[PDB]
């Protein structure tokens, strides 16, 4: 099993990317993670219209090239984002309408694609052209007001500018098949392929939250578009709350569709997210891997032979044969856990939540009051701290999100009463656990 | 007399205060909460040694008076903090020692107490004089090196300076009766009382976290000190994770001790906390009341006519007589909840967690998809968002922490299938619920 997201995705011929902010490239913590985990890069803002053509006819690639150079220097391919869009247009373009705007859109596409000709894997040629009003029609923007054919023209222009690039139509809230927006986009792409309009891919931003949640029918949405003869890609994935299950579900949906090129999450650490308040990414502020990170990696690697114990379940250490147990079924916060002969008792029934907690009694959480070796593993009221979050590695070890240390049976102890602590992972049998 | 913390505490002759920072008195969001909820104030830093005597012999009460004046002008008593302490001493005092330091200690006490003579309810004369090494002995500081009798001298000095003030000894990690530190202080206070050393109160900072967790024996500690003939006060309360149950437990501990003067939480909003990372207070950064706030208010008002449920239970609407139900026992995120004839089934069994969540199926959370009127209430993977946190008001309403809006049966419907939404609280029967 591969150890990084990019490498794991490549095992299925896919990529796993992120959105890079040029202003954060001087941050070693940021680049260490980004260079290691991803093999595809999208500039978060540097290749947008206002950034690449500040004045009409005057192109500027200083910001975009800093991102591009970093990507190629670190072995990543690049998704160009984005050529024609109603948002983040420079002031001079916002002032345009009709034929003048139409030609400006064309000139912009030619200028930017010409600069990056042959260096971009995919280009989001058109971004967010459909409305959210439920009509399934076009968003009202200066671009749409130039004529309904503006999208078609953008794609024909892009194809000629750089025939080596895959041309994508990108949008959000088009993941759930039942939505009118989703179906409006489907009809357009269908029409395009039918009439020979140059379009190679459809990007599903995949910005999921309780307002617009992930729905399992997303797999059918992907299959439907793939059937039109276009590749599909998850382009700006982030999930409010970062549910391990939801992240895994999305990953498996892409892996179930042969035409799904890969997944790009919209940012590196939650603190780098445009929606940091929703802690929707795979790494938290201090750069530690979140529970969702392990869920995605495991999914990319094919998953587990047997599905995780839905609710409840004992945690037995292979090196001892005993189960993680709370001393005398105590519910007092601060009680250090231990190993003990497995048996039908709530003080041995742990539930691994989507947030990455190991709950017992329903509202008590496996807790670590420190981050250094020797830190006692205990129980404490659940509140969501990173010191109460854990990652279930495929090798059977359980790692604390905040500390990055593995659950360890003090002194390789295997007898009953053996306390549990945090310690540098070592593949030891006293650090391996079975979800029996 | 019971809609705010201070007023509710006043019903039993107690107070509920906070720590004020004068630099925030210009922030309307801050003062709106502080002036309304508390009737006792402690200066977070403005009455400390360095802030009151910047240079030896040169007192400056500018900052301290700003806090004091705001307090009295807004109807709050004041706790003076703190006269003799090893920490936050001005540079000049840190380098002092021996009899030189002793005289300075006395001069400081006289200068500060003299300035506020007759205006202060309680004074933390001495702060944190005991060690955490587990020996139960004194902390090694320049103050202790001047003679083990510095504490006694400090109190005798204080008494003379202002006999109308209650003199308290303040410290942390002295809440758990089984700790050596707690015993050391207990024995000292007992000795002081027997020898006539003028001490009127013992302040328990109450900074609880998984490192030094709250324990039910805190009540015993309070009762043991009360039995010595001294008042007790919870002076700097904050709880890592802000568990609703732990906050209510501490509140009830004070109410259980006749000598417990009141409770002070160390700050207003979590963002104002010295430990914001532990989100240990009663209000969020945006100023919204947390689950714990309602738990404290309810405890102060005498709790409920019946002991709060122990997880897993139905939530029945008063107006409809029907239960909060997840349509067809679905577990898909985004499924809006409804009313339905009550029956024994997991899709009607909700657990109120200490974090303020209403969980179903174990890892699904009652979730608000927005903050305005008409916002859909559904289930979504639990992740800790404020839109998944709720307050169980004494009048039977359930208020969303983030929105400040009430769970509401759409259109006042009462029939099976009536959907649930958020809406301005109105005291309507379609917004009232019983968990019994
Ligand atoms: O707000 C700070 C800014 O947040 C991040 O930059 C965001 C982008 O992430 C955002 O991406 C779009 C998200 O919606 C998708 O549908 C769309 O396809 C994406 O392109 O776009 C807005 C951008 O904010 C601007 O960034 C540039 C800055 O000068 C502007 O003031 C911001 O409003 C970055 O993390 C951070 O810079
Ligand atoms: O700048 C951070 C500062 O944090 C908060 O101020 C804290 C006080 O809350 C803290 O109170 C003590 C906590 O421990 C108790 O045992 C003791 O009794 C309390 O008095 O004391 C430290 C103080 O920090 C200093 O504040 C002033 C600043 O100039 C210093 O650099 C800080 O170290 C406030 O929320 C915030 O201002
Ligand atoms: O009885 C007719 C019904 O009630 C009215 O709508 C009420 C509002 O008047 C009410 O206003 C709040 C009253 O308490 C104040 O403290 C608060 O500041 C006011 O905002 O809020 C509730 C609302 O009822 C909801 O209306 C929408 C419906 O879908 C919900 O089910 C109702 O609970 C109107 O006459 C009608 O709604
Ligand atoms: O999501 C809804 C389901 O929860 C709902 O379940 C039915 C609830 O009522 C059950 O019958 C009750 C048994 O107890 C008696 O006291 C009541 O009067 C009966 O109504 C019924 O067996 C359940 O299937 O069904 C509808 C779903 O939308
Ligand atoms: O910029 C775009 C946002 O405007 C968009 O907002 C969505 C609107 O519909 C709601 O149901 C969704 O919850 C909300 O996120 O999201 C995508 C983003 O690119
Ligand atoms: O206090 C001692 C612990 O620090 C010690 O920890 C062990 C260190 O080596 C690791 O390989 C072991 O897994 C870990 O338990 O154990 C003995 C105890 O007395
Ligand atoms: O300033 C004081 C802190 O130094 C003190 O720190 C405590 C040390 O013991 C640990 O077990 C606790 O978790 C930790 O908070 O806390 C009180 C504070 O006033
Ligand atoms: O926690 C242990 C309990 O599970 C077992 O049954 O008896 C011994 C205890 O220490």
């Amino acid at each position: 099993a591969e150890s990084t997201l990019g490498a794991a995705a490549a095992q299925s011929g896919r990529y796993f990317g992120t959105a890079i902010a040029s202003g954060k490239l001087g941050d070693s913590a940021y680049t260490t993670i980004a260079s290691r985990e991803f093999n595809m890069v999208t500039a978060e803002n540097e290749m947008k219209i206002d950034a690449t053509e500040p004045q009409r006819g005057q192109f500027n690639f200083s910001a975009g090239d800093r991102v591009y150079n970093w990507a190629v220097q670190n072995g990543k391919q690049v998704r160009g984002h984005t050529l024609a869009w109603h948002s983040q247009q420079p002031g001079w373009m916002q002032s345009l309408s009709g034929s003048t705007l139409r030609q400006a859109m064309i000139d912009h596409i030619n200028g930017v694609m010409g600069h990056y000709k042959g260096k971009i894997a995919q280009w989001d040629v058109v971004n967010e052209a459909f409305s959210d009003d439920g009509s399934g029609g076009r968003r009202d923007s200066n671009l749409q007001r130039t004529g309904n054919d503006w999208i078609e023209v953008a794609f024909r222009t892009a194809r000629a500018a750089d025939p080596a690039a895959k041309l994508c139509y990108n949008d959000y809230n088009i993941e759930n098949w039942t939505w009118a927006k989703t179906q409006g986009v489907y009809n357009m792409v269908r029409d395009f392929k039918q009439r020979g309009v140059p379009i190679d891919c459809v990007g599903f931003q995949s910005h999921f939250n309780s307002g617009s949640p992930y729905n399992s029918n997303f797999r059918t949405t992907l299959q439907n578009f793939a059937a039109l003869g276009v590749d599909v890609a998850i382009t700006e994935l982030d999930i409010q709350g970062a549910s391990s299950s939801t992240y895994a579900a999305v990953t498996n949906d892409c892996l179930a569709v042969s035409r799904c090129l890969g997944i790009t999450v919209w940012g590196v650490r939650d603190t780098d997210s445009w929606r940091s308040g929703d802690t929707p990414l795979l790494f938290n502020g201090d750069g530690s891997k979140k529970a969702a990170y392990t869920a995605v990696l495991n999914a990319l690697n094919g998953g587990s032979s047997t599905p995780p114990p839905s609710g409840g379940g004992q945690i037995k250490g292979v090196g001892s044969g005993r189960c993680l147990d709370v001393p005398n079924a105590s519910t007092t916060d601060g009680t250090q856990v231990q190993l003990y002969d497995c048996h039908s008792a709530t003080n041995q029934q742990w539930t691994y939540t989507d947030a990455g907690e190991l709950r017992v009694y329903g509202d008590k959480c496996l807790d670590a009051a420190g981050t250094g070796n020797g830190t006692k593993v205990q129980i404490y009221s659940c509140w969501g701290g990173d010191n109460q979050k854990w990652r279930l590695n495929s090798d059977g070890s359980i790692v604390g999100v905040q500390s990055g240390l593995c659950l360890d049976a003090v002194g390789g102890g295997t007898a009953n009463g053996t306390l549990i602590q945090l310690y540098s992972c070592s593949n030891g049998s006293n650090q391996r656990w079975t979800r029996t």
